[PDB]
């Protein structure tokens, strides 16, 4: 029987429930502390002895085409090759190497290891001026409406500082630069310091033009630099509750039983907030309150929320592949 | 150690990932538009330009033994040479050649550069007389189950079109046939006109009795010619929505982890409706259910879906080389 | 501009990709059927009308000479010329020849034209045993581990026979035997009586002493002698299995991008599936699980796996290769 | 038809592929061992019996006007004839001849027989004084940039010895140089007693200025006089590099089919590789990288490269040659 048992089940009767994919704990391991952030002073200085083009086509391929790279070569290490990395050996053009590695879902990871979500925020964080010039948003950013938020920026974050507070909110940004200026580790004081001089444009405040495009590839944490620039960190605060609003009506929108409506949903501020409150910050929740109040309304005005096929079409063929399934194998039928 | 530690990996511990496949962005560029389809004007003036017999004899070269040439030379332009192509510079027949261009996934294209998709589109949508009379269907046609469909295709069609609607559903294609003749651009017009008088047979509706081989080899898109033929369009969306299916259940029905599951399934609905609708059309998803609901389970009862090996001499064989590249190097071990 | 574009290329900006080799489409026929085998009836009495030194010579030049024989001329017609055949015209010693037919990869080929592949097949399933006494093996299978399966197999042979199976395998053989003599056609009968009358010795079973010297020659599918033998052909399989395992192994082990680590590897089994069955038989995956439980240990412990160059001075030389040649034309680089 | 079939063609269609070169077998062996490498004691001992102007001058026709001599009569021996060379029978100067041995691609070779690379490995073995003295360079020497190398022999190796290795890589040599004392045969031994006594003079070290001349004719491995002097035979594996990466640069330069692209480079290090470890020594990659390092850039500066003729002129007249070819016979035509 095809359908029947697997080799190796331990048990003599087909059980209610069919086979799902396997877990493979090779590359997982025990002995990691339960808290292991990345190291961020070994991670700009190894992105900062790089040239850019290499830097801007490896977050072109990890934000725009990222999908496609994370379904090809996922759960192992990629090297990346441009003809504009150097190794001068004599004279011979030695091609220099980018690693980013590209983790499972069990998988332990090094401290200073790059993953492609510490990549986006150390590139988003050392080179906005040129993804703004370049236009380089994420598919993901492109879906909660970043465009219409950085059409008009310079005008945007022009009416939102003269409003007044509950004396206008630049006097509430100022005592919060204050109080960051006083509270700041000597880390990212070597993080400025150093990107400084590697030649990056640093920013000084909200009010910069490329202040949104920090958080155009969409990073997983507020970066490094444009830290402590009071009102930076709560923006991508912002934007990380706007992809879970998405997430959620998406996962309320489909139709299903309630582990796959369970599944859609993602937990993107938890994750934010953890990594973000690691690095020796307290995120202030009233300016969250403050952006959602001014332009909550807008961005999920311009959501994506596309319906991507026709639902009786959808239902039909599904159900198509889940009667060829059961009648083949015994395990079970993907989505379509 | 071999499988120590690559140079120039700036982390001094082995990372828990196996290394993977280099990406090589030398082929891409950021500089290109959003947005930048096929240009279809200069691809049909440049196609007409040639003999069909190397126009067959490359399409046969890309549709039926295409897995070789896409094994052999990717990443790179491809002349075809043959004997009936001249350049006649005072009687010597210098030979001219056909420019086909076979794109890595890390590749940034121009607009009237031929693709190998781009071919097979241009082709396919010019001469289906030929393809008919030569019997020449791709091997990703070939188990979906595109024979059984082509069998009787005269009598198939015409059972169709006599079924009621919910009056007959010729009237309801007779009436998306005036919405087109309404909504269309004068580049088509254009493609029309120019490929009449280049010399191929024109396709009038779906009644044709070559109306079915348009989509024998496959293409990305449907054509330019039979675009505004109200009826082929979504008969291309159910072809590959076919092929999504048959993808989703060899995805499924194979033992493995998540991201090779993940990886065996494929996203060819979501590229044809993109490239589709890119040309000036509204795919009408009511008439890809009508197909569904008419040939939908003869197609899945007519899949391929074979078994390729023992997957106890598989897994095996599999586990063998796994124990073998893991002691001899630090490299990823591929598949079977 | 050496660099710049070829003449006849219909886009006025240089591509991305640079350019490759060359497809001729001379040497290719559309209207032969889609399945086309060879005739295996006129290939034996060809074979069997000559004189054995030529047959063992030519035999030299296509397996442990062969790599230089496929890179001379390839893509034409090969006269073998040797002062033992003859043409008796009135005491005029005439030379007769062998023709053997190279094939390229765009090549249409005739049902009893000889390739290297179908010469290989006929010569090792006729004379086994001269192959034997002058322990003439291929190259491809003594990187496979041959000569060490090859030391002691009458006494290999002997342990394999002797374990039970899940009675001994040696019954199973035998069930086999009956199944195949009941299911057998004229055709495979004409060969046999052919030729044991052209004078060349048959093998009865696997307990021969030259049976795994039928596959020292490395034929592309098992030959129509010593097919009907029951326990030869998966034989054959497991041989074709070993070579697909060493080409995987040795395409993970190189670093590199992915469409050469994708080019590096090789579909053996594939084809000799294809061709195996396609001359009425059906392969039991059971014996060959038997094979690979019984000595899949020792022939990938007995791989050659030869690292050939040291890669950092494969490496540095590949660069300095790949800048001279972006320097001078616009051709894609060859790898050293 | 003349170009309809040939006599004995055993099919009675015409192929697909045209008619190519007759393999003539007549000058095979199978009966030889399958590593049968040269005997050197009796090839030393045969060419200190003669008087150097004779092997001076059998060196410059198989080095400088080598070409000439190897299309004028290949598969043959050769005597060769000079004034210098006595038989004393009682007063009379008979004639001594010089034996060398051009071989086919398809002929068996004994132990002793001395072939034209196996003439230049022991005459440049010998008599590199001579060799510098008379600035006897071949052709394919000429081509990588040996004169450019060998302008400023005596400061190149001064200033390549006293580098850093990673103490100078002197100390590293010395090392070398104690490990070959130990690990030599009696043979080379034997052979370095009697060519010192035949009168040729010997090389101590790489310091001399007559050593990159032991490479000036180019022989196919290194020579058994200077093989255990530590630095020598990695030079000349460096040479065989250096031929390999001008062969990958000329063949990828070509516009052209896949065959002749790999037809037209070469594998000069693998037999280097396998002719010089056949001998009795263990090739060190690393100093191969060293001088890769040293002056891989220059050579590779400083290759010959040269465009033969205009592509233009080439493509139309062999369009011209291939036309006239196919409408008079059967046969491949060959290359202008």
């Amino acid at each position: 029987d095809p359908t029947g048992v697997e080799p190796g089940d331990h048990l003599k009767e087909r059980s209610m429930l069919s086979y799902g994919n396997v877990l493979d704990l090779n590359h997982l391991d025990i002995d990691e502390p339960t808290g292991q952030t990345a190291d961020w002073l070994s991670i700009i200085v190894y992105l900062t002895s790089f040239v850019v083009p290499i830097l801007l086509k490896a977050l072109y391929m990890l934000t725009t085409r990222g999908r496609q790279t994370t379904k090809d070569n996922k759960g192992t290490r990629i090297r990346f090759k441009d003809d504009s990395s150097f190794e001068d050996v004599n004279g011979i053009r030695k091609p220099k190497h980018l690693y980013v590695s590209l983790p499972n879902a069990q998988s332990s990871m090094k401290a200073e290891e790059i993953t492609p979500g510490r990549y986006r925020t150390a590139v988003c964080g050392l080179y906005p001026a040129q993804i703004k010039a370049r236009q380089m948003i994420s598919p993901v950013m492109s879906v909660i409406g970043f465009l219409a938020l950085a059409k008009d920026w310079s005008d945007r974050i022009e009416q939102w500082l003269i409003e007044p507070c509950k004396a206008t909110n630049r006097d509430y940004l100022r005592q919060r630069q204050v109080a960051l200026g006083n509270m700041e580790t000597k880390e990212s004081k070597a993080i400025r310091q150093h990107a400084e001089a590697a030649g990056c444009s640093m920013i000084e405040d909200i009010e910069s033009p490329s202040s949104i495009w920090v958080f155009a590839g969409a990073p997983d944490r507020c970066p490094p630099t444009c830290l402590f620039i009071a009102g930076i960190a709560e923006l991508g605060a912002f934007f990380s509750i706007l992809q879970d609003m998405r997430n959620t009506i998406m996962a309320s929108k489909t139709v299903g039983t309630s582990e796959e409506k369970l599944r859609k949903k993602s937990s993107f501020y938890q994750s934010y907030l953890r990594r973000t409150q690691s690095m020796g910050i307290q995120l202030g929740q009233r300016i969250i309150v403050l952006f959602m109040v001014a332009w909550g309304k807008e961005a999920v005005d311009n959501f994506h929320l596309g319906d991507d096929m026709d639902p009786e079409l959808r239902t039909l063929a599904q159900s198509l592949i889940d009667v060829k399934v059961k009648e083949i194998s015994n395990q079970e039928p993907l989505k379509l």
